[PDB]
């Protein structure tokens, strides 16, 4: 009798829904007099209304019916809200369950608690209008639309007993990222992962337009979700007396199908991909709000999206409508004299960690277990002599990540947009494979690396991969994201959203435990351009990330393979950060052995003694590099200057942790003035070679005592199909251009360096001509090794 | 008999396809000996192979069959290529048609022309590996995937006789932007617009993984495209002798259905949304290439994506396979002794502007007609006294765009993500409406503003709107894009792609005519936060645009409504630029009348005489602003300083064209040192108030003679739910913080300004406290007017 809804049971469910709707309206409008004991006066009304109403009745309607199944079936549910502007609905249900009073004791169940609960919403010094980290039971705010469903599937990974109910706005379903994320059911393994129950809140409008999903035919809407791989169930209507029974029947059927799917998969019976149930809920927008305002239809219209009436403070006619709207929920029957919800409502609230707002999954940092990291020195390459041996930079990292996967079989995942093979991380395929629940063919057995239980997620949507990983981290797990630097601008908005979530959680919300870091590896750079990737690719993603402070993000540019291992090992232990690691995958010179790499990465920035020439003396010039390809040209420029100017003293500095250039006043992570002046002197020229836009170095280190001697050479522009040396010449980061820059900058080389400067320009001409004749660089350039 | 393919006609079509495939392989591999007259030696082979092979046979297969219908039905087709890495297929077919020889006379039809044609591809000093602007008949490079389909619909707008054939790679179909762009058929009016014939190139793989669209069941794939609103036709096979007739039949059926749809709609017989035909083409990847390499399957596998053999240069065995691969196309039967294609191939080539590569639509700048712009002074607000009257800033712009739409009924469109009403541009609804082909209800007659022939495009996907507009401009039309600044990070990648296209077209490609500018209006700013928009919204899009230099991008921050009209009028006449206009929509003070606004916008930056105090004297301080909200605080700070320091002389400077801060050496648009020193003195402090990150002003004007006196205040962090004055206080751009900044910077106020500085701090405390207890600012702040 789980499907059938008792008339006695329906009354309590309906009463809860009215109470949830009443509190939603109170949060938007009222700042005083929560229960209308006295007549509603304009001094009780908020000024500058900012909350949204249209989506709230639908969100609360789903919430109360999900609570019914939790009590009856002991389900482990969480609630992911697509329309984040419907935050007051989520807070209202959290308050009714008692979760909000536990987390925030100032908002008690009493009347005085309701004064604070209403006053705080969308108010200065209170809380926001979206599902911010302050919201209990929230892993995602719907401020930026299109990422809700990918977050739902990210939370369901490796959570076999968890069912994630994702409510999706119909306008949000028009966005790019959301349309693709429907296909995430081809990467969800029913045997080992949880289930996502997507609910399409098809209220027909978004802000001022009808939504295209609502205005297509019912047959097209059904065919669309069959094509996405779902089994759609439609709950449509406008009468709550009818929709309560329909919604209860539909949700019960969906949960039974979900549990039947998981039971079949976990017995080794139906290992093929199933058709997951989904619900299309078609209800009026502003369902229980005012019917008409100023003669225009408001309920079931786009006019109820923000507020049915925004001028209640000015004219008494709309103030009376607001009071009539509030009294239509009959609050006298819902709250007792003390202000607490009546015992009828208390009986149907779930208990403990079953409440969808006290669920520990939504505060995943509490469930987080540190990774069992193997010693990365086992994968370290052998560097007997710095700058003389060649090795693939990312191949040791793949072997290291292979051992992380082996030792963390359910805690760690690797995310990549069909570039794991391209990024030369194939070593992870020796222990695991790529998850694939779609159809398989015998041709995939050769080198496909596909299985239903792979630890590597592979889909071409950068939005979907980022959504999966962000929710995977926020639910207490660990991950690693590997992609090309060219396609990093695609996830600019998603990274900004996650950076805001981490920053608010760490500073403003005390009860949210720290989660694992978002580790992004940009495995192919803009200097060693390969077959894939557009021509004018730029390192603009580094600049965008740096806009956020060192408080929440870090940039690492390891110069070789052993430094990449140390950086990856350190970042797999950090918690509240967005770690961006830039490392090219081409065969490169190796500089530091395992022990030197660990020391160098711990310092973030240091002097390379083997490449330096100024031991026990003041250097004539400081040559600094940041980036593997950039570092090679700086070293080659150093070797050229040592051969032609034997008396020239050069100090070589390598920067790995880019944010250490900022002064320690701006952030504790940065170098102090004494430390900065010890590395880069107080008066000598600094020739800084940078992998990225040169202006960024200036932005970070303008408050230094020697900023007037900081010369930065970096990315400017990319012409089509430059050879690696030709591209460096165009941007003037080449060995020859750097040597020319040193000759210009060093005061005592401005006359004696003229003949060398002319010879360097001849070399630039010769190599450019050879690149046009052959399409490749000379063997001497490709096989260059550090002399001395 | 158009559907049936003659055996004689099939032979020529097959011969053309082999010739196209032969030239694709030659472009990837050969740099000499185009027709194998002598044995293939390793010196004929390119070094650093960069072209892609897997997608080429499918692209050429579609191309030759489209040419058949052009010759038979006289269709006006263009070819939009999703897999841009399959560029050598497009160039090969352009060469066979003779288009490439006309555009590039160095690559003639002869054997000598083939030496240059093969040598240039993916070569330094040649052409790129994607469909760059150098490619004839290309409006879109498939470097960044996901935008091909939205570009196809943008080209079809207002082009009733045009059919756009868009080939979509199955890997590309997994991306976010492409998944939602299928719904563009709900905005494409059959009576007035063209038709898009999407062809899904379902070769089963993308780079190293099977595509999810290929591995779902046929019933799911069919249901997916029915749900998208299409009528899918499946062309599946691997034998070309059989697939040639199937493809010819399917394309003929699709075109007849398209013309039947347009004929029914243009007679007023049925104005309902039709089911547009689409084609699913399932062919092996690397279709005619080597079957197996090193014992692994290559044809019909992901291993053929880049190159079946990447080692032909080293070992002779692979070199022999390459020659056997080339001879499998039988080039002795396809090219004449002189190297021209045989007369059999010449017969089936289209003639003139029907060739899909000589189609003038793809070089839309040739078809561009300048807009009939009305005089914007008719919409100008009345400003009898600067800084005293108030008006909505964007409403005059809406009335101006209303008249632009009226005078350009088929040449101009407005694009917005359901924010036209929010951005207060409702005036455009007085002449036109929003295009909507979905189901309509009588409730839409009140304020829906929906019709099948609206000039305003309204979908919630920012990716789709940007794709529509970019192709609309590249085909020679005009448009205006209005959105929120908060959601501008969504289109970062798309704007980067369009910036590359404009920059290469203007500089490197001589035959491409200039197209209209991409005019982006960010109608809601981060300083006036409203109901919509997430908590932590930042002006980072301005920074990303400025990475592209002044050659291709311009940033305008008009201070009031009349300046917005002048900026919008000027930008509707510019051609090869990305114009970003930042203008808040809230009710603001008005400063310049119609004539003064036109003069100020022409200069880009100037001294406001009415707000200045230093006439005939050296100013003590220069107060500069850039942005409407920022300008208000700068003026209020100026008024405060005038009241408390009657002897203080203040020069007020307003910046509208942001790039004029750059020196004229960097770009001719920038101010010279003489002009910059006349506005901002050579030795006085400059208090610069900026709408955006302060570091950007430093980046633009670091090399100025008075940069040591430039003190910039801008956006730092928006926090959550701050009142407008409170948000300015947090970022220290408020009137009180600016006045404090002036007191510190001016040398003779450092002692006499101490008591005023304490009073200013007391005001900051008072307004913050009032904002916490009321949620709104004081009426004195809200109703502030310029005194004097
Ligand atoms: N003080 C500064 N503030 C902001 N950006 C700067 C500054 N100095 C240089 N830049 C930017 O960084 C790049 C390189 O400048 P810089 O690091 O000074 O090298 P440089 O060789 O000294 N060139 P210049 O300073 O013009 O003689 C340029 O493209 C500038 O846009
Ligand atoms: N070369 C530069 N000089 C000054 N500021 C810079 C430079 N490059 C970037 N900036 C940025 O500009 C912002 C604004 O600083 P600024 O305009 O100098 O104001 P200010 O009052 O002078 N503060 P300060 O310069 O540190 O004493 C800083 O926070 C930096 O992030
Ligand atoms: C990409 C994007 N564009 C625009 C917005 C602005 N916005 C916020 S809420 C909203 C309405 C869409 O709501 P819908 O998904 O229809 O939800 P419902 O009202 O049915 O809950 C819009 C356009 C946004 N958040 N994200
Ligand atoms: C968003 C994005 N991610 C990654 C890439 C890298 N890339 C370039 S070509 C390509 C293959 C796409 O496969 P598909 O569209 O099926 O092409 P086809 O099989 O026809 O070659 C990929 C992933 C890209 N261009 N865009
Ligand atoms: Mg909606
Ligand atoms: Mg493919």
């Amino acid at each position: 009798d789980i499907a059938t809804l008792s008339p006695n049971e329906q009354a309590a469910i309906d009463a809860w829904w009215r109470a949830a709707n009443y509190l939603s309206v109170g949060q938007i409008y009222l700042r005083d007099n929560p229960l209308l004991q006295e007549p509603l006066r304009p001094e009780h009304i908020k000024q500058r209304l900012l909350g949204h109403w249209g989506s709230d009745p639908g969100l609360s309607f789903v919430y109360v019916h999900l609570n019914r199944l939790i009590r009856r079936l002991d389900l482990n549910l969480i609630y992911v809200t697509g329309p984040g502007h419907g935050a007051p609905a989520l807070l209202a249900n959290a308050w009714l369950e008692g979760t909000y009073s536990e987390v925030y004791p100032n908002c008690q169940q009493s009347t005085a608690g309701l004064q604070q609960f209403f006053k705080q919403f969308s108010f200065p010094g209170g809380i926001g209008s979206h599902c911010t980290p302050e919201t209990p039971g929230s892993i995602h705010e719907g401020g930026e639309l299109g990422y809700s469903l990918s977050h739902a599937f990210g939370a369901a990974l490796d959570n076999p007993d968890l069912i994630v109910a994702c409510v999706i706005g119909d306008g949000e379903a028009e966005t790019g990222p959301l349309a693709t994320s429907w296909h995430s059911n081809k990467f969800l393994n029913p045997a080992q992962d949880g289930a996502v129950l997507p609910i399409l809140h098809l209220n027909g409008y978004k802000i001022a337009n009808p939504t295209l999903l609502s205005r297509i035919s019912h047959e097209e809407l059904r065919s669309l979700f069959i094509g996405y791989g779902y089994e759609p169930f439609f709950v449509e209507g406008n009468d709550p007396a009818i929709l309560h029974g329909v919604m209860a029947s539909t949700l019960a059927t969906c949960v039974q199908k979900i549990q039947a799917i998981q039971a079949a998969a976990r017995s080794g019976e139906s290992s093929d991909r199933p058709m997951w149930p989904m619900i299309v809920l078609r209800t009026p927008k502003g369902w229980t709000g005012p019917a008409t305002i100023k003669g225009h239809v408001v309920e079931g219209s786009w006019r109820s999206h923000q507020v049915p009436m925004a001028d209640v403070l000015t004219n008494p006619e709309h103030l009376q409508l607001l009071e009539d709207w509030l009294r239509s929920y009959r609050p006298e029957e819902l709250f007792d004299a003390s202000g607490a919800p009546v015992a009828e409502l208390q009986a149907i609230a779930p208990i403990g960690d079953r409440r969808m707002s006290a669920n520990p999954v939504t505060n995943g940092g509490l469930l987080r277990r540190a990774l069992t990291l193997p010693d990365f020195r086992d994968q370290a390459v052998s560097v007997p002599a710095p700058g003389k041996s060649r090795a693939d930079s990312t191949r040791p990292l793949g072997q290291f990540l292979r051992e992380v996967i082996r030792h963390n079989p359910d805690n760690f995942r690797l995310f990549g947009p069909d570039e794991t093979a391209s990024n030369r991380l194939d070593a992870v395929y020796e222990v695991t494979s790529k998850v694939w629940l779609g159809d398989r063919i015998p041709e995939d057995e050769d080198g496909g690396h596909l299985s239903d239980r792979g630890r590597v997620m592979e889909i071409l949507s950068e939005h979907t991969l980022e959504g999966w990983l962000e929710a995977y981290l926020l639910t207490g797990r660990h991950g690693f994201f590997a992609t090309y630097e060219a396609f990093a601008h695609v996830i600019d908005s998603m990274v900004n959203q996650h950076a805001k979530w981490l920053d608010v959680s760490k500073r403003e919300v005390d009860w949210r435990a720290p989660v694992s870091s978002l580790n992004i590896l940009l495995s192919s750079t803009v200097w060693r351009q390969d077959h894939n990737g557009f021509s004018h690719q730029d390192p603009g993603f580094i600049d965008l990330v740096t806009n956020k402070s060192a408080r929440v993000t870090r940039i690492y540019l390891p110069p070789d393979a052993n430094c990449l291992l140390s950086v990856a090992d350190h970042c797999l232990r950090s918690t509240d950060y967005i770690n961006v690691i830039v490392a090219d995958k081409q065969s490169h010179l190796q500089y530091l052995d395992a022990e030197a790499a660990a020391r160098h990465c711990a310092k973030g920035i240091g002097i390379w003694d083997w490449a330096s020439n100024d031991q026990g003396a003041s250097p004539d010039v400081v040559i600094a590099s940041c980036g593997d390809v950039v570092t090679l040209e700086a070293l080659a420029a150093t070797a050229l200057l040592r051969e032609h100017f034997p008396d020239l003293k050069i100090r070589f500095v390598n920067v790995v942790d880019l944010f250490r250039l900022q002064p320690d006043t701006e952030h504790p992570h940065g170098l102090s003035d004494r430390d900065f002046d010890s590395l880069f002197t107080v008066d000598k020229p600094i020739i800084f070679n940078f992998h990225g836009y040169p202006w960024l170095i200036h932005k970070l280190a303008y408050r230094r005592h020697n900023h007037n001697n900081l010369h930065v050479r970096g990315y400017k522009e990319v012409g089509n199909i430059n050879t690696p040396l030709e591209l460096a010449i165009r941007n003037q980061v080449d060995r020859f251009n750097l040597a020319i820059d040193v000759i210009d900058r060093v005061p005592h080389l401005r006359d004696r360096g003229a003949h060398v400067k002319e010879w360097l320009k001849d070399q630039i001409h010769d190599h450019i001509q050879y690149a046009y004749q052959e399409g490749i660089d000379r063997p001497e350039i490709n096989q260059w090794q550090w002399p001395f």
